[PDB]
């Protein structure tokens, strides 16, 4: 959430407001194999 | 998702909201091979 008001005087006034959200899933598998002979 | 109102005055009142989606699918494959001889 953010808001910002702005004012000039010498009267021009000037006021805002924005909506900020977002989400992120992720899924990670993995799989490893190896085989050694000495 | 993130909506946007503002205004002024001394109206031109605005309305501003968004949406974005995204999606990555990633594939990782490998091989790794090695002989020693001593």
């Amino acid at each position: 959430f953010d808001d910002n008001r702005t004012a000039e005087s010498t009267d021009t006034n000037t006021i805002s407001r924005d909506k900020n959200t977002s989400e992120t899933v992720s899924e990670k598998t993995g799989t490893k194999d190896n085989t050694f002979d000495s």
